[PDB]
């Protein structure tokens, strides 16, 4: 309301974002966001994050390759000039470099079974699953994303001078400012939160092994001599929990030395 | 052993290191290292805890500091006994190493206004009254090495610096045959990595365990034992009578 | 609402309790202790 | 309501009308009228 209406309408004629985004970001009442949306003539599954779906479509006489994340709905679309397995391999290695994907869902197209695709998936260690996907929910998400991207591309084609620019603007508005129907958050935020909350077991196990690799020298309350190389479990501000021949001991920080004997 | 005897002799005539030092550095058996040492006519808690003291040697006052946990040594001869130079040495050693607590006596120089101001500015806790056996053993060892290298000493400051250098680097210590520098490096690195990993957890792992009382937080489960912390108290219980949620 | 007998018996019971407390006091005779104030590095004393 | 907030502000800076009056004469929702009244240092 502190001149937020003008900036909101500017970013809506430039972006055409959802009204929840206008309400949350610019701190304006929902009525203003709804009327801004109305004023625009162009507007009216929890699983493993390693699952992605890749598809190709023919729009405006050009071939578009779209990769979608199953767990969050994040999308990445590119315009491929000449349909060749080399460009499909390029897109696959790009998405592998930018994301730790582990499983890709594709149909039985000629370019999907190319030798370059097989080499890339074998080198990157990515599981390949051809054929119809087993989850109708993923297909429904694919259809919804396809229709939404078609609509936004039709809306934004007037601003851009090339199809690639329009596709990139569409993916930018979808990923960052657009808010999904569940929770009302951006797709990029959802996918980044899922990735952040996904890498927990590997780091937990590696930290456990590393903390067990440590060596501790401790003394008792009335014992002036130091003990042997007790394995380390947990370190605290003033107490340390260690193992010494299948015995759990809590030692004050004053009488404990922590070392990694390199030799 | 590959021409290592000649370099061992050329370094023993230089620093007169301990037998284990050149035994481990140049990869020689301990017997030949002991023989080289004998052949010389001149030879036969917490990371933040540091102890500082004053000594007198031939009309010269020397302020000497020592890390209690690793045995590292520093020293500086103060020309005129005053608290301002003690504060200067304290701030220099703070700038060169992280110190959280210093153990000194009730001396005027240690409690001087400049020293107190510097230690309060640096946020270093003060403890008066003092462990001492190790400090005295290090003091007499450094006196021995000072006497060893005094034959080539042009001035007192250079002799003290060379004695510190040979003590901290040119001599292997106790457990593991590691010098004071190696020990302090190891303890600092272990502290850093342990605190980093400790800050890594409690951001991902957050479980509530009920035993016998209250909603204690899980600390370590395994080997048929559950160690937990609650109300700033650590308790260890068997796997039975403990439910993890 | 209690007569003289209750008053005197309560007074004697209180006297017995205070005698027990004074015996607890006399359990400690010299027991020299040193103390500090506000976590100051200086140790202060002597104290009784 | 279409840019009527500015008109309400420029009328309130002179007459300092009530929220009901500024809502009725310019077709403003009651919440906007109330916050405009609140934002005035005199009302
Ligand atoms: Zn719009
Ligand atoms: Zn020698
Ligand atoms: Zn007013």
């Amino acid at each position: 309301f502190l001149d937020g209406i003008d900036k909101a309408q500017e970013e809506h004629e430039k972006y055409h974002s959802n009204w929840r985004a206008m309400a949350s970001d610019f701190n304006l009442p929902p009525v203003v966001a709804k009327e801004i949306v109305a004023s625009c003539d162009k507007c009216q599954v929890d699983c493993s994050p390693g699952i992605w779906q890749l598809n190709c479509t023919h729009l405006e006489g050009k071939v578009i390759l779209v990769a979608v994340h199953v767990a969050s709905g994040y999308i990445e679309a590119e315009v491929i000039p000449a349909e060749t397995g080399q460009e499909t391999a390029y897109f696959l290695l790009k998405l592998a470099g930018r994301w730790p994907v582990k499983t890709v869902h594709t149909n039985n197209g000629s370019n999907f079974t190319s030798t370059t695709v097989k080499a890339a998936c074998w080198w990157a260690g990515i599981k390949q699953e051809f054929g119809i996907p087993y989850n109708p929910q993923s297909q429904g998400v694919i259809e919804s994303m396809n229709k939404e991207l078609k609509k936004i591309i039709g809306q934004v084609r007037d601003q851009a001078e090339h199809l690639k620019t329009a596709v990139q603007m569409a993916v930018f508005i979808h990923n960052f400012k657009r808010k999904g129907g569940i929770g009302g958050y951006s797709a990029g935020e959802r996918i980044v939160d899922i990735i952040a909350t996904d890498i927990q077991t590997k780091e937990l196990q590696k930290q456990i092994t590393k903390i067990q690799n440590f060596r501790v020298y401790y003394r008792d309350s009335r014992d002036p001599v130091w003990k042997g190389p007790a394995k380390l479990l947990w370190k605290g501000e003033g107490a340390v929990v260690i193992q010494d021949n299948s015995d759990i001991k809590v030692v004050p920080r004053r009488k404990a030395k922590i070392i990694r004997d390199y030799g």
